[PDB]
């Protein structure tokens, strides 16, 4: 199955957001990222993707289709707006083994605060 995600300047959680910011998927699913507003992309955060997953980075303003294989948690960001809290959490399969590690990792406070809310 496919899950559509919008990249917006302003959404429910404030400025610079991914909607939804919490994506539940299974191996083989696709996640389609649509930059509804310009100035956004999607990029995997180093050490915040499952062991064995492929690192990825889309072009600013491009529709990006990500195929998810490896089970686990993935924290993606918008390159330009990471520091403003523009992130999404992809959970592939049940009980992602690296989720606690990701929650604990060093990241901007705003990011930290948005992550804590998506998880809740
Ligand atoms: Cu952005």
């Amino acid at each position: 199955e496919n899950i559509e995600v919008h990249m917006l300047n302003k959404g429910a959680e404030g400025a610079m957001v991914f909607e939804p910011a919490y994506i539940k998927a299974n191996p083989g699913d696709t996640v389609t990222f649509i930059p509804v507003d310009k100035g956004h992309n999607v990029e995997s955060i180093k050490d915040m993707i499952p062991e064995g997953a492929e690192k990825f980075k889309s072009k600013i303003n491009e529709n990006y289709v990500l195929t998810v294989t490896q089970p686990g948690a993935y924290l993606v960001k918008c390159t330009p707006h990471y520091a403003m809290g523009m992130i999404a959490l992809i959970a592939v399969g049940d009980s992602p083994a690296n989720l606690d590690q990701i929650v604990s990792a060093k990241k901007p406070k705003i990011v930290q605060e948005r992550l804590e809310k998506v998880i809740a």
